[PDB]
């Protein structure tokens, strides 16, 4: 039968593009979402209209807490319940906002959301994916600009660096099980919905290759590569998909 | 007056060497401890005998919890109380143990991410908020990119500490606060580890087939806080005898 | 028309597998070689049997010298003379042998290891861009550049220089729509003459499957990078190393 | 007796500051120079006035050619001839100018100067230093911006990347002989003499720590540390001295 993938934060934007392209490649997909229930169910409907019984949704907060391990366990379980197997995990869900060091959320809430979604939830999902176990792999959505960070984003940056560490540590530890672990690191892709055009164009103008952001499809293309049989010897690699942005000095 | 430094996990091993060497350089010091009160006080006694009223201790658990922010606030405050200023923060305290992918997990998170990364972040915030040659030094790990098998959470925390080092260097540079790291390889081996397993690591090191002493680590800390490093920020100095250059 | 690609050192091993896969993808190919004329011609004949007039050979030494710029210009020109265009350059050719710090002269070692691994790539990149749609260059890098073999300093220098060229050229050619990327093998095809027992010491160190990459696995990453699936990727270097570079001493 | 150090390109700017500070620390110095004969001899005069017989000059072109190995051997030999020992090599000399990929020196000459001075000469000097062999060490002047390069500086960038490789490879290979090999990587320090003032201030304003370039002395300070007894377990390390410049995104 068809392989199955979990994509976290898959209702919109890049995570939707990944779920769609996995689906088009022939995967069955768990569309995880947190708040975006209408968007999630709408996507699942679309996919299921293309091939029936091939998409389900799964709701979970990926904020760190004492129940996050259970929630991550349940996301993986939802793939096995729906499809009988889980071949691919894409850790795409992410919180992203400033946490200035010199200063309504409390700091322990910021830590829970930015470190939880970007790093701890990927770790617990990886553990559950490996434990619940062909071409198995995990793809972590990283950030090409992790070493040239946005001013005042220390906790987000910490979380994305931790995710690089997970990608490496998990690639090493899971290789004996045949599970590959790799990352895709966008530079500027879909800009934040809240961002003004003028601010969007400032970012666009910085990109060497075309002076434009990555499309969601372009990000998903690299994910599709890493899960594919064309990447069978690739583990612990993080592919930047950034149009050269990370090479540009100040 | 004399400048003042906070050193976390300063009662034993690497943090003790750092505290001693800072003290010998003329800093007044806050010796932070969690469980090692006797050791902390013994060090303070040794330092105060050399120079009166130049060393104090500060207890705090650095596990992540609802109260870690307040604890980190207190460590920094205790420096300003004792000495009227705080010039240097050395984020040295660390938890280290395996967390296989295949203690509850959330306690492991609280220790290996809390003590290794979140507490540095909160201490950095408190240090900067409460503000010369000001600087922060984070104790990183030279083997971050070639990690020990089954140490994912530990490795995650040390990568996050790299991220903090860079992000805080950028954000605090406007305030004249430098932020740097020192990345040991094999130093004083964990007490638990066997001597045979220790020998195996020793032989792998290009420079002299031996571990770093704690004082070698402290030497790099001293450089980074000194006036000889006044343009250095966002740098992580490996002190590993070349171990990280060695392939499998 | 079908696009065209230059692959250096394409007679054997990895460069051969790259030229084959590019050809199977629909590229016309220039098969560059230095000493292996029989192998280069054999490959070109095999490809031309598959599709006529799609494969040519081009002989050149890529050792650093006064004449290397002209040689590199002529490699690129050969693709335009054969095929009327040059879409892809794969810098694959490489010299690889120890150069201890403490029977060729040292300046010959420099010329061969720095010329093949770095200088020739640079000169080919210049000739490629000057002669100019999905244009791209792929440089064969080395995943173990930061954990080098003992006594391989010149080889290691050349491969680090190649990383620099990949980044610098990606930034500089991005306005011309030319992407520049790398593929960094760990242990792939080992020497044929290397004892199986020595080959096994290497294979045992690879986390993923305790084996070396095939040439085809390396070529697969090249194919991705030149493909329309990599249209936003430039300045990136993809390790294809089975996790070898993650393993501590 | 006092230890001895070779500093390449030591007549002016950062190399001069390194030679001065090593001398101030107790070292006897070989002041290598290519064209700057007046300033070389003037510096050696100045140091010898401070302590007699503690400074010599040594002229050599570090452009790549079939005679560069002999020129490198001669630089090391000059230290032994003057001082009977050679404890420290500082690879500081450097050519630096644009070499655009797309179009009055020939390209052959641009390769010879930029790869010879920045990389090949360091390698051959390292070879000679090791072959002729307390607290021995080599310090290579690298570049903090090598992964965010100046546009059109490909050959310079290639040379500096090669120098990172040399720093690592030589640190591994020479560690058994008790020779440590490390790097110091400036960001913007003393700006080119050729450069206008508006352009200098543009670069200054990018530096997070102080919005100013490094002094030559601040670069030398890091060199002094790496050769010192306080760096005895440090090898294969490159210390950026860049005021945060390499952390700043486009
Ligand atoms: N866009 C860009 O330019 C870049 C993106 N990336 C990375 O690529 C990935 C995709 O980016 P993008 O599509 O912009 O991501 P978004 O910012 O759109 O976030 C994706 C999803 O994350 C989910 N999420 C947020 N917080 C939580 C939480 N507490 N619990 C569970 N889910 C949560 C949301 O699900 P819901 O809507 O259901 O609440 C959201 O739709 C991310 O990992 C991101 O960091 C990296 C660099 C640049
Ligand atoms: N040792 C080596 O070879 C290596 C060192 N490092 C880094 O070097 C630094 C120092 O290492 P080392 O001296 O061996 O450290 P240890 O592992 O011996 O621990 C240092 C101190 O940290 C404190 N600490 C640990 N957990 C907590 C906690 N939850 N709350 C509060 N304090 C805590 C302890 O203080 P107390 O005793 O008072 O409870 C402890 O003595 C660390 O940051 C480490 O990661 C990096 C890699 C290798
Ligand atoms: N195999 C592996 O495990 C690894 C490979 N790589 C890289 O992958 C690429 C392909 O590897 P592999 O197939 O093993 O390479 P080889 O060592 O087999 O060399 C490829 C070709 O390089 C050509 N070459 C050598 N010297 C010169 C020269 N002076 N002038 C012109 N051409 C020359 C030769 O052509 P001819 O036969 O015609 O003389 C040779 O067949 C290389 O860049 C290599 O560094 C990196 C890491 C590991
Ligand atoms: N200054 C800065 O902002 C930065 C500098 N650096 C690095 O730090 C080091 C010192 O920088 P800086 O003082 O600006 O260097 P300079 O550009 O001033 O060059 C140093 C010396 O190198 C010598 N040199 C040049 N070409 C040759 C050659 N063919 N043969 C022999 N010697 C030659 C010259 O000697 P002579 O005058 O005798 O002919 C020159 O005085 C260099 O390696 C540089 O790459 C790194 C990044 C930033
Ligand atoms: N979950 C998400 N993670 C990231 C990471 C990076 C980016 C990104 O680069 N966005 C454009 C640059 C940007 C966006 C917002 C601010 Br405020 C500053 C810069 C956007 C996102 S969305
Ligand atoms: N041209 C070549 N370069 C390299 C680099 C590494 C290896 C190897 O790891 N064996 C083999 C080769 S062959
Ligand atoms: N030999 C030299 N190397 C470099 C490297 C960088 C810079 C620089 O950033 N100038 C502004 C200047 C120089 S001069």
């Amino acid at each position: 039968e068809a392989p199955a993938a979990v994509v976290t934060g898959a209702a919109k934007r890049i995570g939707r593009a990944i779920a769609v392209k996995l689906h088009q490649t022939g995967y069955r997909v768990v569309i995880h979402y947190h708040n975006s229930a209408e968007a999630a169910v709408s996507l699942a409907d679309e996919l299921n209209k293309e091939r029936s019984n091939t998409a389900v949704v799964c709701q979970a907060d990926l904020t760190n807490s004492n129940v996050l391990p259970a929630s991550c366990e349940e996301i993986i379980n939802s793939c096995f319940r729906a499809f009988g197997r889980c071949d691919v995990l894409v850790n795409n869900a992410s919180a992203f906002y400033p946490t200035p060091l010199v200063q309504g959320k409390t700091v322990e809430t910021q830590v829970a959301e930015l470190i939880g979604t970007n790093a701890i939830a990927p770790f617990l999902l990886t553990m559950s994916f490996a434990q619940r176990q062909s071409n198995l792999s995990i793809v972590n959505l990283c950030d090409a600009m992790v070493d040239q960070p946005c001013m005042a984003f220390s906790l987000y940056n910490m979380g994305k660096h931790a995710l690089v560490g997970l990608t490496q540590s998990a690639a090493l530890e899971l290789a004996p099980y045949g599970i590959r672990v790799n990352g895709v690191a966008p530079g500027v892709s879909l800009l934040p919905v809240a961002m003004g055009e003028e601010e969007k164009d400032k970012w666009r103008r910085k990109v060497p290759l075309g002076r434009r952001e990555a499309s969601a499809e372009q990000i998903a293309d690299a994910v599709i590569f890493l899960v594919s049989g064309s990447a069978q010897y690739i583990t612990g690699s993080i592919i930047k998909v950034d149009g050269g942005l990370s090479l540009v000095h100040a």
